[PDB]
């Protein structure tokens, strides 16, 4: 199923570039990791790293440009209105061109940004957090599974 990856600070201000205001009403919390704050910390690296290992990976234009290279062993899916400008990966044009270029896979992860987050959210089966404190450090890495009727 789509799962969502993303990193959110606590007191946030959500506009059109960030992830969404989720509901956690319908979210079940399955696993909650608690660490020091350490500034750099390594492990929130390790974390994206660890959840996407050869999973399909699919991405918005802007935040394809963020990174700039693909993410090895995974076959990285960018979404755009506009024919691609990069060779080493994928690129399609609609959130179905996407899902579709996935093929039968367990776990498909949608790395960013807000644009593309805000359109796979109603569709996901879990999101992978990463909690960040007032001042930009990691302080737990959080698994939610929705929530059925
Ligand atoms: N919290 C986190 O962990 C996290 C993770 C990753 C990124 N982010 C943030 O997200 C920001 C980017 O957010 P964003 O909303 O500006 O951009 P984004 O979602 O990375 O990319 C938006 C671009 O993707 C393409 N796209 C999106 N939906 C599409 C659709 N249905 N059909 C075709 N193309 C589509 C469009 O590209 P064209 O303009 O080419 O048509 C669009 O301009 C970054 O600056 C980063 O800071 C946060
Ligand atoms: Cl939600």
């Amino acid at each position: 199923a789509i799962s969502l990856i993303a990193a959110l600070a606590v007191d946030r201000v959500i506009g059109d570039t960030h992830f969404p205001d989720y509901e956690p009403d319908d979210w079940e919390s399955v696993f909650s990791e608690f660490h020091d704050a350490d500034a750099q910390n390594p492990a929130d690296l390790a974390w994206f790293k660890r959840n996407t290992l050869d999973k399909p990976v699919i991405m918005g234009r802007h935040t394809w440009e963020s990174i700039g290279r693909p993410l090895p062993g995974r076959k990285n899916i960018i979404l755009s209105s506009q024919p691609g400008t990069d060779d080493r990966v994928t690129w399609v044009k609609s959130v179905d061109e996407a899902i579709a270029a996935c093929g039968d896979v367990p776990e498909i992860m949608v790395i960013g940004g807000g644009r593309v987050y805000e359109q796979f959210l109603p569709k996901a089966q879990k999101l992978y957090l990463t909690h960040i404190d007032a001042e930009g450090h990691s302080y737990c890495f959080e698994i939610l599974e929705r929530r059925l009727e």
